[PDB]
Order: C-alpha cells, then structure tokens, then sequence
C-alpha cells in the first residue's frame, strides 16, 4: 500500500548503484559506469506492510546545484553511502547531511549511513568512527557489500523504518500540535 522516497548518495564510486541494483535485481554489477540518475521501483514487504520504494540513484558528483536541491526536497528517506576505503567518501557523509538540513529547513531528516564495500582488505574507515558518527546523527548505521550482498536488505529496510518513525514523530511532533 504505502509508498516510500528513497534517494540513495554519496561521493563518486562508493558503490550507489551497486547496491540499488543488489535489491532490485539481485545481480552485482562489476562494471564502473558513472550514474547521471537512474529511478527504480521495488514492492516488497516489511513488517507485514506491502511496500512500494520509489528509489532514485544519483550522480557521485552533480554539475548544477539545483538537480542535487531537487531530489533533497523529494526523498522522503536517504541512504548516505560511503566506500569504507575512501575516507573522502566518509567526510562527504557530513556534507549531504547538512545540505539535506538546509533544503529541508529541517533537523530530523530520516537517514541510514552506510559504509560499502566491507568486502574489501583496504579499509581505511574505522567501524567505529562511521558508528560513533551515526551515533552523533542518531541514525542506524550499516555495512555492507553489494558483491556479497551482505547488509544490502537491512540497509533498505531500515530506511523505511526510519520513514515510518518520523511520520509516527511528524504526526505527534511536537510542540505545534501534535496527537497522542
Ligand atoms: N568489492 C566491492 N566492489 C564494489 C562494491 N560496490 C561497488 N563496487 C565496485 O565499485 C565500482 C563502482 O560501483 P558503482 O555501484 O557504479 O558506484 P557508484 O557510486 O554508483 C558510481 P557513480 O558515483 O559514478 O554513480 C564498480 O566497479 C563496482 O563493481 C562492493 O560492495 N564491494
Ligand atoms: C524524477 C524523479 N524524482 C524522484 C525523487 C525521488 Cl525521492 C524518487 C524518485 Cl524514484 C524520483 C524520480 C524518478 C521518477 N520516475
Ligand atoms: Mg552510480
Ligand atoms: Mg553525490
């Protein structure tokens, strides 16, 4: 029934579209081929809830400003990717945050970090300084890897779960009304 906005960011070569294509079609794409954007569409079922994810996968690096503003409008939930090797990727994380805060002129943004590729022997990010950074946030934080698949449903699904509790807050939030 209920359909979620997912936007899906992150530096260039995280793995964005790795892992949106890990969930949507079950396959790991080993090819590099730079995203412009690409919009996906997934029913799954969560909680004993049928839902439909409106999924937009983005650009590492966005030439106009107003095409990164529009879908930070848009999306109700986002999904911040970093490489755990790349430790630019990870100072970025800050970054999308706070211009999501901005375009949103808002303080609860429903969001997931995820740190990707935990496949990999060239780890340059600490679980722990991602955890600690989430913790900071207060977001779930999840590793994964789109070419084992581990963590690549939890990612999603936590997401919407976020969604969920801050329509549940929205609704009740918080001193301009609010129910309950
Ligand atoms: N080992 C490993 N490699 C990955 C993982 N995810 C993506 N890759 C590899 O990294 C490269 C970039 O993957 P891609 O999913 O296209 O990254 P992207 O962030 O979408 C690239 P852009 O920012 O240009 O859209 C690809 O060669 C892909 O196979 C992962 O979890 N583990
Ligand atoms: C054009 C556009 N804007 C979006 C914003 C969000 Cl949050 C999610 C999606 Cl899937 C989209 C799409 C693709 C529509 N086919
Ligand atoms: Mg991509
Ligand atoms: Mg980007």
């Amino acid at each position: 029934s209920t359909e979620y906005k997912l936007v899906v960011v992150g530096a260039d070569g995280v793995g964005k579209s790795a892992l949106t294509i890990q969930l949507i079609q079950n396959h790991f794409v080993d090819e590099y081929d730079p995203t412009i954007e690409d919009s996906y569409r997934k029913q799954v079922v969560i909680d004993g809830e049928t839902c439909l994810l409106d999924i937009l996968d983005t650009a590492g690096q966005e030439e106009y400003s107003a095409m990164r503003d529009q879908y930070m409008r848009t999306g109700e939930g986002f999904l911040c990717v970093f490489a755990i090797n790349n430790t630019k990727s990870f100072e970025d994380i800050h970054h999308y945050r706070e211009q999501i805060k901005r375009v949103k002129d808002s303080e609860d943004v429903p969001m997931v970090l995820v740190g990707n590729k935990c496949d990999l022997p060239s780890r340059t990010v600490d679980t722990k300084q991602a955890q600690d950074l989430a913790r900071s946030y207060g977001i779930p934080f999840i590793e994964t890897s789109a070419k084992t698949r581990q963590g690549v449903d939890d990612a999603f699904y936590t997401l919407v779960r976020e969604i969920r509790k801050h329509k549940e807050k929205m609704s009740k939030d918080g001193k301009k009304k609010k129910k309950k």
